[PDB]
C-alpha cells in the first residue's frame, strides 16, 4: 500500500520543490540550533559505568567513609651507573649486599630530587600553590609534613639524619645500612635498638612499609631494592572544582619538572594521577587529519562516482542532506539534555553516511537504469521509480532505527548514548531522503535535460559487468561451494568463539612513545604492590561488646573467621586470593594502646581528660586499671569513653604511633546518644595487577571475601555488609559481566531485524529467518575476525559490533526484499535478477566506506584507532558486502520461496 503516498509523493515533491526543500530546511536548522545551543559532551572517567551500579554506589560509601580515594603522583626510580656494595657488620658474623640505588650517594642525589619535588610551585588564579597546599597531612594543625612515601622517610627526609655513623673512626658499629635493616623489619618503631636510637617514623605520611617504597628486590631481602619509589598522595576532591584544577596546575607542573630533570646517575619513571586523562586527549589528535582526508576521499567518490556531463552537485547534495541529519539528530538530543561521549562521535556519522549514502545510491541509479516511455511527465516517471524503490530504503531504514532505538535498553552507558542517535540520526537521515532528496532528484534530471553544465551550473559501465558476474557464480557448479565456504568459516569463527580477549591493554591504549609507556613496563618490571583495597565494614556494627569484637578484631583473643582475620589470612596466598599484606586494623592497635600494661593512656583524677603521653603530671592514672578485669580489652562503654582519646594522640616516643596518624580517617564516630563505631575500614594493598584479567581476578576475589566474611557474621537480616573498594572497581567492572551484556544486545537486534522485516517483508517467514540468519554469520564470523587479530570485547568493540549488524541490514535487507518480490519463474532467476537489480546500488554504498577505510589506516598510527576502528570497520565492510552480496544469493536461490 506504501507504493500510492510514494508515488503521489513523488509526484508533490517533483511538482513543487520549493515548498519541500524550504520546509526541510525549517525543519534542518530548527533542530540543529539544539547543536549550538547545550552542545554539552561527557568526558569524566565515569563513561565507563553505569551510576545506581554495585561499584558505583560502593564508590558512593566510600566517599562518606574516607571521602574520596587520593591521587597518586609517584615516582619509580633507579640507579644505573652504580653497582652492587656489600656491607659486612662488625662484628657479628654475617653479610648483606646492597642493591644499586642502596648506595649512598644515590640516595642523597634521589634525597636532593625528592626535595626539589617538595617546593614545586604552580599559580592558579595568578596565586601560589605548593605541594603543601595539596597534598594530604593526616595531622592537622600539628605536623603537616606531607605524606611521602619514600625509603629516605625512614631517616625523616634529612641529610643530617641520614649521615649518623654510631662507631670510633676506624670501625663503624651503625650506619645508614644498619637503621635500613632494622626500619625495613619494624618500620612503626620511634627508636632504633642501637644507633642514637633514631626513628623508624618519617616526616610523618605514616609507618613507612617497604613495599610502597622499594622494588625490584627479593624475598624478604629488601637489602637488594634495584629500584626506589616515591609516593605523594594528594588531596582529590570530586565535588569541588577550584581546589582540584589547583592540584591538577601543580600536577602538570610536576610533569614537566620530572620530564626535565638531568640526572646522569639516575633513571626515572613518574605518573601524576592526571597524567591518563592529558594523554588520551593527546593521542586522539595526531589522526584527527587522518580522519578528516578520509572522508574528504569518500565526498570525493560521492561527487565524481555518481553518473562535463556529471553528478557532482547532486551528490554534494546528498553529502549535505546526511551531514544535516547528523547535525539535526545531535541538535534535537542535546535539546532535551544528553551528553555526547567521543565514541558517538566516531561511529555516528560513518553509519549515517554509509546508509544514506545507501539510499541515495539506489534511488539514482534506479532513476538512471529507467527508461520513460511516450507522454511521461516527471511526476510520472519519478513517482514510479520511487514507489519501485522506496520501499526497500523504508523496509531497511526503519528496521535500521528501530533495532538501534531498541539498543538503548541496556545499561552500559556508552552504548546507551550511541544506540539513542543512532537511532534518531537514521530516522530523519531517511525522511530528508524520501521528502526532501526526491525533489532534489527531479531537478537535476530537468537540468541535464534541458544541457547546460552540469558543474559550473543506456547502462553505464558496472551494469554490464554485473548482469555479467550473476549467472557465472550462481549455476548449479558454484551454488554448493559458496554454502561449503560460508559455512565452514562460519564454523571456524565458531570455534575461537570461547577464546577471544577482554579489556584494553594499559600500554598499548598509549600513543606508543609517550611518558607513560616506560611507567607501566618498569612497575610491571619492579612494583611489589598494587593499589590499595579499603574493607568496608558499613555503620551499623556493634564494636562494643567482647562477641562483637570478637567478630572484626584479629589475633589474640579474637575469632578464627573474623574480618581482619580472613584478610589475612588470605594475604597468605596472596598470588590467588589477589590480597598483598596484612590488614592495618585500628581495634587491634586501639586495643594494645588502653593496655594498662603499656602506659599510653591517662586519664586525669577527676577532669577525666586525656593526658599527653609525654605529660608528667601526677594527677593522670590508669585507663584501665591492672585488675585482672581491667587488664582486658574494654568491653562496653568504656570502649567509646577511650576510642576519640586514642584517635587524638599524635606520636610519641613514650607510645606508640597515635591514632590521629592513621585511623582518625579509617573510624567515623557518630554522637547519637552518645558515641558509637559506625562505618570503619581496614586497609591493605593488591600485589601486582598488570592486565585486565588481573584487575577482574582481583575485584571477583575481593568482593568473595567480602561475602565470606559477611556470612561469617552474625547478620541481622541483611542491614549492613563488609564491602571491598579499591580505585578501580567501577572501570573493571563493566567486564565482570559483559558478554551477557554483548549476547543481549546484538540479540535485541537480530529480533528487531526480524520482526519489521518479517512484517514489513508480508508475514514472510522463512525471507527474514534467511536474512538475519545471514546477518548472525556476519557477527559470528566477526568474532572470529576478533580472535584473528586480536581485538577485545569492551565497550568500544561491542558498541561497534551493533552497529556492525545495523548496518549489515543494508547489505541482506535490499536483496532479501528484492527477492522476496518478484514474478520470475524460478528462484535462480530470482536471484539473478535481485542480484543484478539491487547488488548495483549496494556496492556503492560499500566502495566508498572501503576506501575511506583504507585512508583511516594509512595515515593513523594511534594503536586503539589502527587496531579497533580501522579493522572493524575493515571487517564488517568486507564481511557483509561477502555475506548480503555473495553468499545470500545463494542460500536464497536455495530456500527462497515463491
Ligand atoms: C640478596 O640479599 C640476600 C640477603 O640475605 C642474599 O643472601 C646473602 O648472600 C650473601 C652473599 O654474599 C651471603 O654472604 C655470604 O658471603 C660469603 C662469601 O664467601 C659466603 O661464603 C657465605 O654464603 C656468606 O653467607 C649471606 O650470608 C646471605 N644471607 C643470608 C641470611 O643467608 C642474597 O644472596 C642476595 N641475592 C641477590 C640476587 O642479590
Ligand atoms: C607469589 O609470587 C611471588 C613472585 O611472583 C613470590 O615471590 C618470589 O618467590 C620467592 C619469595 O617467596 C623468591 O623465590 C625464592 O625462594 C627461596 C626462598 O623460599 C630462595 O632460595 C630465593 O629467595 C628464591 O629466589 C623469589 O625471588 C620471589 N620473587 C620476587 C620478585 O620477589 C611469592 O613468594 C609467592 N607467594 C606464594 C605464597 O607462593
Ligand atoms: C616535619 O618535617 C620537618 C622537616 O621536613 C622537621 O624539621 C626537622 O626538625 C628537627 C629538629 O627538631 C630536625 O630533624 C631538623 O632540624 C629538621 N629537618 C629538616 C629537614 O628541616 C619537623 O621536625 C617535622 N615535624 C615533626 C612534628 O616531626
Ligand atoms: C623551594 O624550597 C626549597 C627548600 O624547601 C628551596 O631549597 C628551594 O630553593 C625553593 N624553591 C623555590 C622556587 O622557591
Ligand atoms: C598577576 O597579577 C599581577 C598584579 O596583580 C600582574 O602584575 C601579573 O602579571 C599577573 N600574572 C599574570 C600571569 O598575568
Ligand atoms: C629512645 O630514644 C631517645 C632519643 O630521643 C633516647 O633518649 C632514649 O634513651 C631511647 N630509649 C631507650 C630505652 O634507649
Ligand atoms: C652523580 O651525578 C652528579 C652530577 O650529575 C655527580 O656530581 C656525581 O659524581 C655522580 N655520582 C655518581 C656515583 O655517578
Ligand atoms: C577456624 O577453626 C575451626 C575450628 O574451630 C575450623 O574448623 C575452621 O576451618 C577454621 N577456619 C578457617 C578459615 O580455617
Ligand atoms: C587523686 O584522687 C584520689 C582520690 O581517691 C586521691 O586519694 C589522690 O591523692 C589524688 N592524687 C594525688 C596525686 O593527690
Ligand atoms: C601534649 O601534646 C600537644 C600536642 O601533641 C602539645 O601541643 C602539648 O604542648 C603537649 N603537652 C604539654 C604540657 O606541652
Ligand atoms: C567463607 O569461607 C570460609 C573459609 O575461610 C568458611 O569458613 C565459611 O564457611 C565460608 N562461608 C560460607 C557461607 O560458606
Amino acid at each position: 500500500c506504501l507504493r500510492r503516498l510514494f508515488t503521489r509523493w513523488g509526484s508533490f515533491c517533483v511538482r513543487n520543490p520549493g515548498c519541500v526543500i524550504f520546509f526541510s530546511l525549517v525543519f534542518i536548522t530548527a533542530c540543529s540550533s539544539g547543536l549550538v545551543f547545550v552542545r554539552v559532551t561527557t568526558n569524566p572517567v565515569d563513561l565507563w559505568s553505569a551510576p545506581s551500579s554495585q561499584a558505583r554506589l560502593e564508590k558512593e560509601y566510600f566517599d562518606q567513609h574516607f571521602g574520596p580515594f587520593f591521587r597518586t603522583e609517584q615516582l619509580i626510580i633507579r640507579a644505573p651507573l652504580t653497582d652492587k656494595h656489600i656491607y659486612q657488620p662488625y662484628p657479628s658474623g654475617a653479610d648483606v649486599p646492597f642493591g644499586p640505588p642502596l648506595d649512598i650517594q644515590i640516595l642523597h642525589q634521589v634525597l636532593d630530587l625528592q626535595i626539589a619535588i617538595e617546593n614545586i610551585t604552580a599559580s592558579y588564579d595568578n596565586e601560589t600553590v605548593t605541594l603543601q597546599d595539596i597534598c594530604l597531612a593526616p595531622l592537622s594543625p600539628y605536623n603537616t609534613n606531607c605524606t611521602i612515601l619514600s625509603v629516605l622517610n625512614y631517616f625523616q627526609n634529612s641529610h643530617s639524619v641520614l649521615d649518623h655513623k654510631k662507631g670510633d673512626d676506624f670501625f663503624v658499629y651503625a650506619d645508614y645500612h644498619t637503621h635500613f635493616l632494622y626500619c625495613v623489619r619494624a618500620p612503626a618503631s620511634l627508636n632504633d635498638t642501637s644507633l642514637l636510637h633514631d626513628p623508624c617514623l618519617g616526616t610523618f605520611g605514616g609507618p613507612v612499609f617497604p613495599w610502597l617504597v622499594l622494588g625490584g628486590y627479593d624475598d624478604q631481602n629488601y637489602n637488594n631494592a634495584t629500584a626506589l619509589v616515591i609516593t605523594f598522595p594528594v588531596n582529590n576532591y570530586y565535588n569541588d572544582t577550584e581546589k582540584l584544577q589547583r592540584a591538577q596546575a601543580w600536577e602538570k607542573e610536576f610533569i614537566n619538572f620530572v620530564k626535565n630533570y638531568k640526572n646522569p646517575n639516575l633513571t626515572i619513571s613518574f605518573t601524576a594521577e592526571r597524567s591518563i586523562e592529558d594523554e588520551l586527549n593527546r593521542e586522539s589528535d595526531s589522526d584527527v587529519f587522518t580522519v578528516v582526508i578520509s572522508y574528504a576521499i569518500m565526498f570525493l567518490y560521492i561527487s565524481l562516482a555518481l553518473g562535463v556531463d556529471s553528478k557532482v552537485s547532486l551528490g554534494i547534495a546528498g553529502i549535505l542532506i546526511v551531514l544535516s541529519s547528523v547535525a539535526c539528530s545531535l541538535g534535537v538530543f542535546s535539546y532535551i539534555g544528553l551528553p555526547l561521549t567521543l565514541i558517538v562521535i566516531e561511529v555516528i556519522p560513518f553509519l549515517v553516511l554509509a546508509v544514506g549514502v545507501d539510499n541515495i545510491f539506489i534511488l539514482v541509479q534506479a532513476y538512471q537504469r529507467d527508461e520513460r516511455l511516450q507522454g511521461e511527465t516527471l511526476d510520472q516517471q519519478l513517482g514510479r521509480v520511487l514507489g519501485e524503490v522506496a520501499p526497500s530504503m523504508f523496509l531497511s531504514s526503519f528496521s535500521e532505527t528501530v533495532a538501534f532505538f531498541l539498543g538503548a535498553l541496556s545499561v552500559m552507558p556508552a552504548v546507551h548514548t550511541f544506540s539513542l542517535f543512532a537511532g534518531l540520526a537514521v530516522f530523519i537521515d531517511f525522511l530528508l531522503q524520501i521528502t526532501c532528496f526526491v525533489s532534489l532528484l527531479g531537478l537535476d534530471i530537468k537540468r541535464q535535460e534541458k544541457n547546460r553544465l552540469d558543474i559550473f551550473c543506456e547502462s553505464c559501465l558496472f551494469r554490464f559487468f554485473k548482469n555479467s558476474y550473476s549467472p557465472l557464480l550462481l549455476k548449479d557448479w558454484m551454488r554448493p561451494i559458496v554454502i561449503a565456504i560460508f559455512v565452514g568459516v562460519l564454523s571456524f569463527s565458531i570455534a575461537v568463539l570461547n577464546k577471544v580477549d577482554i579489556g584494553l591493554d594499559q600500554s598499548l591504549s598509549m600513543p606508543d612513545d609517550s611518558y607513560m609507556v616506560d611507567y607501566f613496563k618498569s612497575i610491571s618490571q619492579y612494583l611489589h604492590a598494587g593499589p590499595p583495597v579499603y574493607f568496608v565494614l558499613e555503620e551499623g556494627h556493634d564494636y562494643t561488646s567482647s562477641k562483637g569484637q570478637n567478630m572484626v578484631c584479629g589475633g589474640m583473643g579474637c575469632n578464627n573467621d573474623s574480618l581482619v582475620q580472613q584478610i589475612f589470612n588470605a594475604a597468605q596466598l596472596d598470588n590467588y586470593t589477589r590480597i598483598g599484606f596484612a590488614p592495618s586494623s585500628w581495634i587491634d592497635d586501639y586495643f594494645d594502646w588502653v593496655k594498662p600494661q603499656s602506659s599510653c593512656c591517662r586519664v586525669d583524677n577527676i577532669t577525666d581528660q586525656f593526658c599527653n603521653a609525654s605529660v608528667v603530671d601526677p594527677a593522670c592514672v590508669r585507663c584501665r586499671p591492672l585488675t585482672p578485669e581491667g587488664k582486658q580489652r574494654p568491653q562496653g562503654g568504656d570502649f567509646m569513653r577511650f576510642l576519640p582519646m586514642f584517635l587524638s594522640d599524635n606520636p610519641n616516643p613514650k607510645c606508640g604511633k597515635g591514632g590521629h596518624a592513621a585511623y582518625s580517617s579509617a573510624v567515623n564516630i557518630l554522637l547519637g546518644h552518645g558515641t558509637r563505631v559506625g562505618a570503619t575500614y581496614f586497609m591493605t594493598y593488591h600485589t601486582v595487577l598488570q592486565t585486565s584479567a588481573d584487575f577482574i581476578d582481583a575485584l571477583k576475589k575481593a568482593r568473595l571475601i567480602a561475602s565470606n566474611v559477611t556470612e561469617t557474621m552474625g547478620i541481622n537480616g541483611s542491614a549492613y555488609r563488609v564491602f571491598p573498594y579499591s580505585v578501580f572497581y567501577v572501570f573493571y567492572e563493566q567486564y565482570l559481566t559483559i558478554i551477557d551484556d554483548t549476547i543481549f544486545n546484538l540479540g535485541v537486534s537480530l529480533g528487531a531485524i526480524f520482526l519489521v522485516t518479517m512484517v514489513l517483508l508480508g508475514c514472510e517467514l522463512w525471507s527474514a529467518v534467511i536474512m538475519c540468519a545471514t546477518i548472525a554469520m556476519v557477527l559470528v564470523n566477526m568474532f572470529g575476525v576478533m580472535w584473528l587479530w586480536g581485538i577485545s570485547l569492551n565497550a568500544v568493540s561491542l558498541v561497534n559490533l551493533v552497529m556492525s549488524c545495523g548496518i549489515s541490514v543494508e547489505f541482506c535487507s535490499h536483496i532479501t526484499r528484492a527477492f522476496t518480490v518478484s514474478m520470475k519463474g524460478s528462484r535462480v532467476e530470482r536471484a539473478e535478477e535481485a542480484l543484478a537489480h539491487m547488488g548495483s546500488s549496494v556496492f556503492s554504498g560499500i566502495t566508498l566506506t572501503k576506501f575511506g577505510g583504507i585512508v583511516v589506516l594509512a595515515f593513523a598510527k594511534s594503536q586503539i584507532f589502527q587496531i579497533f576502528y580501522f579493522r572493524m570497520y575493515l571487517a564488517m565492510v568486507l564481511l557483509g558486502a561477502t555475506h548480503g552480496l555473495i553468499f545470500l544469493p545463494v542460500l536464497l536461490s536455495y530456500i527462497g520461496p515463491s
